Order: structure tokens, then sequence, then C-alpha cells
């Protein structure tokens, strides 16, 4: 049949600010850092770490993802 | 049948700022750093680390992804 | 049938700023660095690290990806 | 049938700035560096590290990718 | 049938700046450097490191890529 | 049937700047350097390191790529 | 500023029949006839006689239409 | 500023029948006839007689139309 | 500034029938006839008689049309 | 500035039938006839009689059309 | 500035039938006849009688058309 | 500045039938006849009678057309 699973934005005569990481002053600081650091024997299958108007669209159709 | 799974933006007569990482001052600081650091014997299958209006579209159709 | 899984942007009479990493001042700092650092015996299959209006479209159709 | 999985942008009478890494001042700093550093015995199969309006389109159709 | 998986841009009466790495001042700094550094016994199969409006289109059709 | 997987740009009455690495001042610095450095016993099969409006189109059709 | 005065239709995954004049049987009959017949000394300035999904878009901008 | 006065249709994964004049049987009949017949000393300035998915777009910009 | 006054259709993965005059049987009949017949001393300035997916785009810019 | 007044169709993976006058049977009949017949002392300036997917684009720019 | 007033069609992976006048049977009939018949002392300036996917593009730029 | 007023068709991987007048059977009939018949003292200046995928492009630039 009909299937619509989409990120559907439609702007008309509009003003839009979004997804904006803004630093004005930093000193000896760690500011807005997407990171993964220290993994040992880890098993991640679908782990999207997304930020600042980023996007991650995964369309698996009759698609196996087999880790053994 | 019909399948629409898409990142569908459509702008009309519009103004849009987005996905903007802005540093004005930095000193001895780590600011907005996408990173993965220190992995040992790790098994990642689908892990999109996305940022700042970036995109990641994966369309797997009848597609196996077998790690053994 | 019909399958549309696409990054579909369409601008009309519009103004759009996006995906902009901007440093004004940096000193002894690590600012906005996409990096992977120190991996040992790691097994990554589909790991897009994307940033700043970048894109990564993977279309696997009846496509095996077998790491053994 | 019909399959459209494409990066489809279409601009009309529009102004668009995007994917712009801009440094004004740098001193003893590492700013906006896409890097991979120190890998040992690693097994990466499909890992696009993309940035600044870059693109990576992989169309695997009935295509095996077998690392053993 | 019909398959369209393409990077399809079409500009009309438009102004577009994109994929622009700009340094104004640098001193003792490493700024915007795409690099791979120090690999030992690594097995990379499809790893596009792309930047600054660069592109990487891989069309594998009934194409094996077998590393053993 | 019909298969279109192409980098399709079409400009009309338009102005477009893109893929521009610009240094104004550099001193004791390493700025925008695409590099591969120090590999030992590495096995890379399809690794496009692309930058600054560069392109890399690989069309493998019924084409084996066997490293053993 | 911004002015949008347009016939804006946008269909998605939809089925639409419209503007359909259908005769199955006619005998000695006048069926669905757009006509103007017998005018004498008439002064028509903007008189759209439209039918069956037809359209008539008149965009007069700072445009005089002077009959004297 | 910005002015959009257009016949803007955009179909996606859709089926549309429109503007269809269909006669199956006619005898001694006048069926669906766009006509103007018998005018005497008439003064028509902008009179679009449109039918069956036809279109008539008139864009007069700072354009005089003076009948005297 | 920006002015878009256009007949803008854009079809994607769609099926569209339109503007179709179809006669199956006719006898002693006048079926779907665009006509103008018997004019005497008439003064028509802009009178588009359009039918069956036909089009008529008139773009008068700073253009006089003076009948005296 | 920017002015787009055009008949802009763009088909993608689509099927479109349009502007089709079809007679199957005719006898002693006048079917789908574009005609102008009997004019006396008439003064027509811009009168497009268009049919069956035909087109008529008139672009008058700073263009006088003076009948006196 | 920029001016685009054009008949802009662009087909991709598409099937399109249009502007097709088709007679199967005719007897003592006048079918689909573009004609002008009997004019006396007529003054036509711009009268395109167009049919069956025909086209008529008139580009008058600073062009006078003076009938006196 | 820039002026594009052109009949711009561009086909890609497409099938297109158009402008086709087809008679299968005719008897004592007048079928699809472009004609002008009986004119007396007529003054036609720009009257394109076009049919069946025919074209008529008139580009008058600073060009007078003076009938007196």
């Amino acid at each position: 049949g009909q299937d619509m699973q989409s990120l559907f934005t439609q702007y008309f005569q509009s003003m839009t600010e979004y997804g904006k990481d803004l630093v004005e002053k930093a000193k000896t600081s760690e500011i807005q850092s997407q990171a993964k650091a220290y993994f040992e024997k880890t098993h991640e299958q679908l782990t999207p770490l997304v930020r600042s108007a980023g996007t991650s669209l995964v369309n698996f159709f009759s698609s196996l993802m087999n880790l053994e």
C-alpha cells in the first residue's frame, strides 16, 4: 500500500534558526564535544550519536544485520 | 506499492540558518570536537556520529550485513 | 513498485546558511576536530563520522557486506 | 519498478552558503582537522569520514564486499 | 526497471557558496588537515575521507570486492 | 532497464563559488594538507582521500577486485 | 517584502481525478458547451470563461489596462 | 522583494487524471464546443476562454494595454 | 528583487493523464470544436481561446500594446 | 533583479499522457476543429487559439505593438 | 539582471506521449482541421493558431511592430 | 545582463512520442488540414499557424516591422 516515513519540513514565507552550537568565551574548558572515549570488547549495532541539526536516516527493508 | 522514506525539505520565500558551530574565543580548551578516541576489540555495525547540518542516509534493501 | 528514499532539498526565492564551522580566535586549543585516534583490533562495518553540511548516502541493494 | 535514492538539491532564485570551515586566528592550536591517527590490526569495511559540503555516495547493487 | 541514485544539483537564477576552507592567520598551528597518520596491519575496504565540496561516487554493480 | 548513478550538476543564469582552500597568512604551521604518513603491512582496497571540489567516480560493473 | 499568490498543488502518494466532462449518450442535445453567442457593442475588460481543470492566471503588476 | 505568482504543481509517487472531455456516443448533437459565434462592434481586452487542462498565463509588468 | 511567475510542474515516480479530448462515436454532430465564427468590426486585444493541455504564456515587460 | 516566467516541466521516473485528440468513428460530423471562419473589418492584436499540448510563448520586452 | 522566460522541459528515466491527433475512421467528416476561412479587410497583429505539440516562441526585445 | 528565452528540451534515459497526426481510414473527408482559404484586403503582421511538433521562433531585437 502507501508508506510515508520521512523527515518532511516545508517552510513558506518563514524565518527559522535551529541546531546552532555557539561558544563566545572558553578557557581550560571542554564545550559541546560529541565523543566516544574508551571502549573495550563492546558490541554496538545501531547507535546514532547525532547533534546540531545533523541527521541520520537508516532505511533497512527486508535487510538482515547479523553480528555473531 | 508506494514507499517514501526521504529527508524532504522544501523552502519557499524563506530565510533559514541551521547547523552552525561558532567559536569566538578559545584558550587551552577542546571546543565542539567529534571524536572516537581509544577502542580495543570493539565490534560496531551501524554507528553514525553526525554533526552541524551533516547527513547520513543508509538505504539497505534485501541487503545482508553479516559480521561473524 | 515505487521507492523514494532521497535527500530531497528544493529552495525557491529563499536565503539559507547552514553547516558552517567558524573559529574567530584560537590559542593552545583543539577546535571542531573530526578524529578517530587510537584503535586496536577493532571491527567497524558501517560507521559514517560526518560534519559541516557533509553527506554520506549508502544504497546497498541485494548487496551482502560479510566480514568473517 | 521505480527507485530514486539520490542527493536531489534544486535551487531557484535563491542564495545559499553552506559547508564552510573558516579560521580567522590560530596559534599553537589544531583547528577543524579530519584525521585517523594510530590504528593497529583494525578491520574497517564502510567508514566514510566526510566534512565541509563533501559527499560520499556508494551504490552497491547485487555487489558482495567479503573480507575474510 | 528504473533506478536513479545520483548527486543531482540543478541551480536556476541562484548564488551559492559552499565547501570553502578559509584560513586568515596561522602560527605554530595544524589547520583543516585531512590525514591518515600511523597504521599497522590494518584492513580497510571502503573508507572515503572526503572534504571541502569534494565527491566520491562508487557504483559497484554485480561487482565482488574480496580481500582474504 | 534504466540506471542513472551520476554526478549531475546543471547551472542556469547562476553564480557558484565552491571547493576553495584559501590561506592568507601561515608561519611554522601545516595548513590544509591531504597526507597518508606512516603505513606498515596495511591492506587498503577502495579508500578515496578527496578534497577542494576534487572528484573520484569508480564504476565497477561485473568487476572482481580480489586481494589474497 | 514577501508575496505568494500562486495556484500551489503538491500531491504525495495520492490518487486524484478532477475536471472531467464525460458524455456517454447524446441525441439532438447541446451538452457542456462553453460559448459566447451574440454580442453587440459590448465592452468586456477581464472576463475569463474557464472549464474542466482549465486555468487562467493574470499577473498585472504596475500594469494599466485603459479602454477609452 | 520576493514575488511568487505561479501555477506550481509538484507530484510525488502519485496517479492523477484531469481535464478530460470524453464523448462515447453523439448524434445530431453539439458536445463540449468552445466557441465565440456572432460579435458586432465588440471591444474585448483580456477574455481567456480556456478548457480541458488548458492554461493561459499573462504576466503584464509595467505594461500598458491601451485601446482608444 | 525576485519574481517567479511560471507554469512550474515537476513529476516524481508519478503517472498523469490530462488534457485529452476523446470521441468514440460521432454522427451528424459537432464535437469539441474550438471556433470563432462570424465577427464584424470587432476589437480584440488579448483573447487566448486555449484547450486540451494547450498553453499560452504572454510575458509583456514595460511593453505597450496600443490600438487606436 | 531575477525574473523567471517560464513553462517549466521536469519529469523524473514518471509516465505522462497529455494533449491527445482521439477520434475513433466519424460520419457527416465536424470533430475537434480549431477554426476562425468569417471575419469582416476585425482588429485582433494578441489572440492565441491553441490546442492539443500546443504552446504559444510571447516575450515582449520594452516592445511596442501599435496598430493605428 | 537575470531573465529566464523559456519552454523548459527536462525528462529523466520517463515515458511521455503528448500532442497526438489520431483518426481511426472518417466518412463525409471534417476532423481536427486548423483553418482560417473567409477574412475581409481584417487587421491581425499577433494571432498564433497552434496545435498537436506545435510551438510558437516570439521574443520581441525593444522591437516595434507598427501597422498604420 | 543574462537573458534565456529558448525552447529548452533535454531528454535522459527517456522514451517520448509527440506531435503525431495519424489517419487510419478516410473517405470523402477533410482530415487534419492546416489551411488559410479566402482572404480579401487582409493585413496580417505576425500570425504563425503551426502543427504536429512544428516550431516557429521569431527573435526580433531592436527590429522594427512597419506596415503603412
